């Protein structure tokens, strides 16, 4: 039971960023498909871990062509963990795409960011995603 | 027990689409190195839910160039969940990959479909896969 | 307890592959972020199961511009599992991506290789992971 956590969200449109996502650069989604515990908050794009233990997370980010190329950290407390990458081009839409497992303490918080480059042109289809995998 | 489910399949050939494949659109993986439960079915590449609970997917579907971009969904029960894209070009391999949870009921269904664009060429080395994280 | 298993590693530098790396063609994470069970060799960077189950491995492996493209290979006791791949350009840090889930006995071996190209230019910002689903 308090061991069952688990979130997912999406980003459903090709919507611009708000101003204060322009002073954050934390990225947000609309969307949340799955929030077990509610362990997520959707206004801040936030997990904030409720418990001791091993989470895992995965981000999809994904971007059109807006004359910029990326980086997305995944943030644990203000601090860069893992990173991805995407470039610029009109062909396709691309992704900066990671996961990993980390350590979280209580009160953690996890979040994306972009490090390099904007979401100009929405961002839809980006995904984010994490669970509980054990507590210690 | 009943709460030990996962699933992983590969696309081991640079084999065609099948004529049925090409009217349904969906994503078939010849070799299965993971079932537990049963639950996955191979003949339509589809995962059938077998209780309540967060489910997590993953895929990463190949291609080679082939005049053609494209756009993958996993969906479920006929409705696309997340997306991903590859483009055409000639110089590697490239994949349309994302994840994510989701909850499910009973007798759910998750496949994946390509939304956009043809995997003419092959898609060796595609994958996916997905477990139950736990029952609800 | 013995059923929680799980690793997380980074490659945190962009300095240059070494001699014996070379031979191998074995990918090195010099930074493990989470080891518990202590199942992940470091010096190795392969993960060696304590037991019997069903694992789940992600991998993200990033490369810069190199007169190369590349292929990476999980590797199951020396056989490619999955394969994923990345091009070469100037325009953006680009990774091969990939993740899958297999059954491992107590002593199987999990590692990445590099099958074709080389990075030469550093791999910063590499991932992989893994954990045990659940024990069979
Ligand atoms: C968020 O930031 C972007 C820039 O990152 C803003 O769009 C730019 O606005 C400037 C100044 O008006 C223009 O010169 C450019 O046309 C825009 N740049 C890019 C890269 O598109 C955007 O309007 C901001 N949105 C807010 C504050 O809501
Ligand atoms: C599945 O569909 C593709 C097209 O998506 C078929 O290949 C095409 O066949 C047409 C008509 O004969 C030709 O004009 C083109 O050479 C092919 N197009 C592409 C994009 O390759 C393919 O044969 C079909 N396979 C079946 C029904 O088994
Ligand atoms: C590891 O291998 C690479 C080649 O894969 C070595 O770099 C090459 O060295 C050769 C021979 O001296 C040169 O012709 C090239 O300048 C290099 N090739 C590339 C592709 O960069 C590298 O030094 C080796 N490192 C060791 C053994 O530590």
């Amino acid at each position: 039971g308090s061991a069952k956590v688990a979130f997912s969200a999406i980003r459903s449109t090709n919507h611009e960023p708000s101003e204060m996502s322009n002073r954050t650069m934390i990225i947000y989604f609309d969307q949340v498909l799955v929030n077990i515990g509610n362990n997520f908050d959707s206004e801040r794009s936030t997990f904030i871990a409720p418990r001791k233990g091993i989470y895992s997370f995965n981000f999809h980010v994904v971007k059109v062509y807006n004359r910029q190329t990326i980086q997305v950290s995944l943030m644990l407390n203000g601090w860069p963990v893992i990173s991805a990458f995407a470039g610029d081009q009109d062909v396709t839409r691309e992704a900066a795409s990671n996961g990993v497992l980390i350590q979280m303490e209580k009160g953690d918080r996890a979040y994306l960011k972009l490090e390099r480059g904007n979401l100009m042109g929405g961002w839809k289809y980006s995904t984010f995603s994490g669970f509980l995998v054990f507590p210690l």
